[PDB]
């Protein structure tokens, strides 16, 4: 029954906005009709270098900040900690624990020009089930090797992204020679990676298993796939969505990027120069 406020925006306006949110996490699951109701709750809200947006210890924020424009950094202590930038958001950690702010938030730059969500409107149709998705991959990406460059709150934040994906032996994970718009980390199961060769035959690569991850090249270079993906048995995934793999696995990609050296990359490193893909 909940009726959420609303404030006119330009064309323009719940453009920009919508498409901050479907590249922020905290929004991954709404469906197109609660995107635009909460694009519509949103209000301008224009800062200064040096202006807090928040300060540790205030319980008079209760709202949360999407980033449009402009940095600002988390103090935690008298200690930066954490750069926040465009299309990152803060305040959604005292709006989904309850507490009060625990850490001050200070703009780095000339201006910040930030979209304000108010907490009726995110706890009414946003939050959902967020603390039990988080419950869900929390304890199995703090063992996923590849993510061991996240903090804590970087490994939920991609929890607040990520969804379960299940395949049955013999289904196609990715077909070679498409778009892609999905990264994998094998929860359970076995997958096969079937290449082309120079004659345009199918080859297998090699396989890959819990902890694995696929679907980051096309990211990583812009090209299609160079590769099917195919379940062997049936397997478990938690999957991560193109538009969400920069906001959520940036302090990882170098990682991601020894893609270059590992041999497992080998038919790629040859893909790679012989420039045998198109962008996507
Ligand atoms: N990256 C990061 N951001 C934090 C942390 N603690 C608080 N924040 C941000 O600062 C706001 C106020 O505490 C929160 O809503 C978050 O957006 C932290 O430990 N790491
Ligand atoms: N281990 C390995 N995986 C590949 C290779 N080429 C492609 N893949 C995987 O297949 C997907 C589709 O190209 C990529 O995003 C990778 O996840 C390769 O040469 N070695």
């Amino acid at each position: 029954l909940y009726q959420a406020p609303y404030f006119e925006k330009s064309e323009d306006e719940m453009n920009l906005i919508t498409k901050l949110l479907t590249h922020n996490v905290l929004f991954s699951f709404l469906n197109t009709k609660d995107i635009k109701v909460v694009a519509g709750a949103m209000q301008r809200a224009t800062f200064k270098h040096d202006d807090c947006i928040m300060e540790a210890g205030q319980t008079t924020c209760n709202k949360l900040y999407i980033i449009q424009s402009g940095h600002a950094d988390i103090i935690k202590e008298g200690q930066k900690v954490y750069l926040k930038t465009e299309g990152t958001a803060v305040g959604e950690l005292e709006l989904m624990y309850d507490t009060p702010v625990v850490a001050t938030v200070k703009v780095c730059t000339d201006e910040l020009i930030a979209w304000v969500l108010d907490r009726d409107t995110y706890r009414n149709l946003v939050m959902g089930t967020a603390i039990r998705r988080r419950e869900t991959y929390i304890q199995f990406l703090a063992n996923v090797p590849f993510l061991g460059g996240l903090d804590s709150y970087e490994k939920l934040q991609l929890a607040d992204a990520l969804s379960s994906e299940e395949f049955s032996p013999g289904e196609y994970i990715i077909h070679y020679g498409e778009e892609g718009e999905w990264l994998y980390i094998i929860m359970e199961g076995t997958v096969e990676v079937i290449g082309r060769d120079a004659d345009g035959e199918p080859t297998k690569v090699c396989e890959f298993t819990q902890g694995d991850h696929i679907g980051e090249l096309e990211f990583l270079n812009n090209h299609r796939t160079v590769a099917d993906v195919v379940a062997t048995t049936h397997v478990i995934t938690a999957k991560l969505n193109r538009r969400h793999f920069e906001m959520c696995l940036g302090p990882v990609i170098d990682v991601l990027k020894r893609c270059a050296d590992d041999p497992k990359y080998e038919y790629y490193q040859n893909v790679l120069k012989t420039g045998a893909a198109q962008p996507s």
